C-alpha cells in the first residue's frame, strides 16, 4: 500500500472511522491502517500519501497518543509529502475548539513541507471557532458522532472519492 493512514483514539470512534476510511478507498490493499499508538514517528517516512486521524479532547487538546508523539514529527521528512486530516469532535459541547486537534496537527505537519490535501466545507455544521479552518472550509473531514451521527457515512464516501484523484486512485 502506498497511503498509510495513523489515528489516534480514545473511546474508539476515531478508530471506527479509520476503519471505515479504509474500507471506502477499497481495502487492505489500498490504505495501511495504524494505530499511532504503536508507531514510531520514524513509520510515516515510508509513504508518500499520508491520512492523519485524531479527535480533539479536553478542550481543544490532541488525543494522547498524537501528544505523545508530537515532538518527534519534526524528525520526519515531510517534504513532498501529500497529507490529509480526519478527526472526530463535538460541536455542541465544544464550540469554540470543534476539531482543533486536526488543525493543531496539520499546522505543524504541513510547516514541515508537506501539502494539505482533502479541504472539507464547512456547510450544515454550527460551532463557534475552530483550529482547523482554512479559507472557509475544515483542512479535513470534521465527524461529530455526538451530535451528527446520521450524516457520517456520507460524508466519508463523499470525502474519500474527492481524495482518490488527489492519491493518484
Ligand atoms: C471531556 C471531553 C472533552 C472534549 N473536548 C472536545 C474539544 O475540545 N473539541 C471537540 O471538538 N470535541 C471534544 N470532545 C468530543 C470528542 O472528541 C468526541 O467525543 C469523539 O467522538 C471522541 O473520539 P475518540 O473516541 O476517537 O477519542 C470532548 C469529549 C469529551 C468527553
Amino acid at each position: 500500500a502506498k497511503i498509510g493512514l495513523f489515528y489516534g483514539t480514545q473511546t474508539g470512534v476515531t478508530q471506527t472511522i479509520a476503519e471505515s476510511i479504509q474500507q471506502e478507498f477499497g481495502g487492505e490493499s489500498i490504505v495501511d491502517l495504524n494505530d499511532i499508538a504503536n508507531a514510531d514517528a520514524s513509520d510515516l517516512n515510508a509513504y508518500d500519501y499520508l491520512i492523519i486521524g485524531c479527535p480533539t479532547w479536553n478542550v481543544g487538546e490532541l488525543q494522547s497518543d498524537w501528544e505523545g508523539i508530537y515532538d518527534d514529527l519534526d524528525s520526519v521528512n515531510f517534504q513532498g509529502k501529500k497529507v490529509a486530516y480526519f478527526g472526530a469532535g463535538d460541536q455542541v459541547g465544544y464550540s469554540d475548539n470543534f476539531q482543533d486537534a486536526m488543525g493543531i496537527l496539520e499546522e505543524k505537519i504541513s510547516s514541515l513541507g508537506s501539502q494539505t490535501v482533502g479541504y472539507w466545507p464547512i456547510e450544515g455544521y454550527d460551532f463557534n471557532e475552530s483550529k482547523a479552518v482554512r479559507n472557509n472550509q475544515f483542512v479535513g473531514l470534521a465527524i461529530d458522532e455526538d451530535n451528527q451521527p446520521d450524516l457520517t457515512k456520507n460524508r466519508i464516501k463523499t470525502w474519500v472519492s474527492q481524495l482518490k484523484s488527489e492519491f493518484g486512485l
